[PDB]
């Protein structure tokens, strides 16, 4: 049928400065070495992601994804959603959106400017009154970093992001904010990722893991899933937020922004050239991840049917995917896999690497983390969420005339605090640079999906015991994969050995444990791997205090 892209051959042309890397560092050439393997994508490289992207998709449904489609409609019909004042949509846009077309940007609309009111309401009103036609669209290449890999072929191309108007982005939230606050946990339960912290997602996992008797899982993940995504599975979209009871003016603007935006529209580079036709999923728009889960979810549940897996639980991160089911001897789970393959391919969420039976949680890897064990001085298995921290590394290097990479290590640090790599490498690295600066007791912002925490350093022991548990400054044997992989990065950003990691630990420990105060609580908790005679490490009270709640969700 369809093609997610055609193109004008005009170029996708810089939203902005991309910048050059420096020739020193000074804030990470002592973490790594290797910086020339450190690279941002870039929009030289979009026309290389878009014919990537740019394929004839063919969807053949049947009754499994019927039968689907039709359960989560009901889940859907039990949630009331409510528009937000123009107001609210308004207050929700982020410090530093991209400007309006019509001169005014992210500032006038937070402080609810009239000039700013004034132009959303005709916008909406141009929502409410015409359903057909498109809304035009901005196509940008994502920049962001990555280290190399030879055997992938040098860099990945940058992605393609595809975003409407500033003031259209903001009746978007009027018409879908309230549902995609809902609708996820309302049709998935239990199996929506994005409602649990990284130990929220170990026990989940591992709860699953032991209700099976002979417990069997695997992970999926589409490729380019936003160019997968047909017009009818955006009308199916519609139709699962429709099914919620909603006011009539909702139905009105979220018919029209899906018609006139969502299903597809013209693209235009940032020179102003028009660039392109859509037909597929803009990510960009509010749904985005919204309409990725839920329309991974159907897919995936429907393949689960088709391929006959037997009491599946699932764990669903937009396109990124687990299973943990019931086994059914190896040589048929891998004759189901196929079939889990071979009828995603007819939905049009191919693959990016086949799908594999694995008989191991630490084997299982998706949303580009893994489950692994540590034991402690204890002997008692400790479960946590790693990663290959090649990514994070480079991503602590990248330090340019106005990025620092301090929030990188900082995010890091939070989100993987039991891994080895965080604790040996980043954490000493961490401390190592706030030290020499004098900046310990200056707040940091820590970001993920979308909001801005403000975290002060010396508070990180209390907020590891609130996501971690006092586990994560206890965990004595890592695994022999974890063990490999880390020693492996490590090499090839040229950074020190874990050895050299952990005299400097030593040093940083003692430096801080000797400036008193809530530096030395720091010290003694963050650091307790480096010294040879451990000191017992007590609960923190000030952690019973703190609501981390909203940190890890939507
Ligand atoms: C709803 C959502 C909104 C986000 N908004 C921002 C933002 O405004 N500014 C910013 O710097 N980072 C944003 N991010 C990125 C986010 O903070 C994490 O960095 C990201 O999820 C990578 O962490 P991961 O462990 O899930 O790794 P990954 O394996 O990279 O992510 C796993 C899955 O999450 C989805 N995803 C990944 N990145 C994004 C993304 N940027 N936007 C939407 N979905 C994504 C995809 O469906 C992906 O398959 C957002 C992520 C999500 C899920
Ligand atoms: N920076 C990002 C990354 C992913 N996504 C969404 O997540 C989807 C799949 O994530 P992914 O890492 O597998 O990237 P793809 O190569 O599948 O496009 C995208 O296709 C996008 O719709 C996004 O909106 N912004
Ligand atoms: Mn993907
Ligand atoms: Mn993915």
């Amino acid at each position: 049928s369809s093609m997610s892209y055609s193109w004008t051959g005009a170029l996708i042309t810089p939203c902005g400065p991309e910048e050059e890397k420096l020739p020193i560092n000074p804030l990470s050439n002592s973490l790594l070495r290797y910086h020339n393997k450190v690279y941002c994508t870039t929009s030289k490289s979009a026309s290389q992601r878009a014919k990537k992207v740019t394929f004839d998709r063919t969807q053949v449904l049947d009754a499994h994804y019927d039968s689907v489609l039709k359960d989560i409609k009901l889940a859907a019909s039990k949630v009331s959603a409510r528009l937000l004042t123009l107001q609210q949509a308004c207050q929700l846009t982020p410090p530093h959106s991209a400007r309006s077309k019509y001169g005014f940007g992210a500032k006038e609309v937070r402080s609810l400017s009239g000039r700013a009111v004034n132009h959303i309401k005709s916008v909406w009103k141009d929502l409410l009154e015409d359903p057909q036609t498109p809304i035009p669209t901005t196509i940008m290449a994502k920049n962001e970093v990555f280290c190399v890999d030879p055997a992938k072929g040098g860099k990945k191309p940058a992605r393609l992001i595809v975003y409407p108007d500033l003031g259209v982005r903001v009746c978007e939230k009027m018409a879908l904010y309230d549902i995609t606050q809902k609708l996820p946990q309302a049709v998935m339960g239990a199996s929506y990722g994005f409602q649990y912290s990284p130990a929220q997602r170990v026990e989940y996992l591992l709860k699953a893991w032991a209700e099976k008797k002979d417990p069997m899982g695997f992970s999926y993940d589409t490729r380019h899933f936003d160019s997968t995504v047909t017009e009818r599975d955006i009308r199916t979209e519609e139709s699962i937020y429709q099914a919620c009871s909603l006011p009539e003016e909702a139905r009105t603007a979220i018919h029209s922004l899906t018609e006139r935006l969502y299903v597809g529209g013209p693209m235009f580079n940032s020179k102003g050239q028009t660039c392109g036709y859509r037909r597929c999923r803009a990510s960009g728009v509010l749904t985005t991840s919204m309409g990725n889960t839920i329309t991974c979810y159907v897919k995936a549940l429907a393949a689960c049917k088709a391929a006959g897996i037997v009491a599946p639980t699932m764990l669903v991160c937009g396109d990124d995917l687990i299973v943990i089911s019931e086994s059914q001897g190896t040589e048929e789970d891998e004759r189901n896999l196929r079939a889990f393959t071979e009828a995603m391919t007819r939905y049009s969420a191919p693959p990016g690497d086949p799908p594999r039976p694995e008989y191991d949680l630490e084997l299982i890897t998706s949303c580009s983390s893994n489950v692994s064990v540590a034991l402690g001085p204890r002997g008692r298995r400790r479960y946590y969420l790693t990663r290959d921290p090649t990514t994070p590394l480079a991503r602590a290097a990248w330090e340019t005339v106005r990025h620092s990479p301090i929030n990188s290590w900082l995010g890091n640090i939070i989100q993987y605090a039991p891994t080895i790599w965080v604790r040996m490498v980043l954490m000493t690295h961490f401390f190592s640079i706030l030290m020499v600066q004098d900046t310990l007791d200056q707040n940091l912002n820590f970001e993920m999906y979308g909001s801005v925490y403000s975290v002060n350093p010396l508070d990180l022991p209390a907020i590891i015991e609130r996501l971690h548990g006092l586990d994560a400054f206890s965990m004595h044997t890592y695994s022999h994969h974890e063990l490999t992989r880390v020693a492996s990065a490590l090499r090839k950003l040229g950074a020190p050995p874990l050895r050299v990691w952990k005299s400097r630990a030593r040093a940083v420990r003692a430096s801080l444990i000797s400036r008193g105060g809530k530096a030395a609580v720091c010290g003694r908790y963050l650091f307790n791997w480096a010294v040879k005679t451990k000191l017992k490490l007590t609960p923190l009270p000030e952690a019973r205090l703190l609501d981390l709640s909203s940190w890890f969700t939507v």
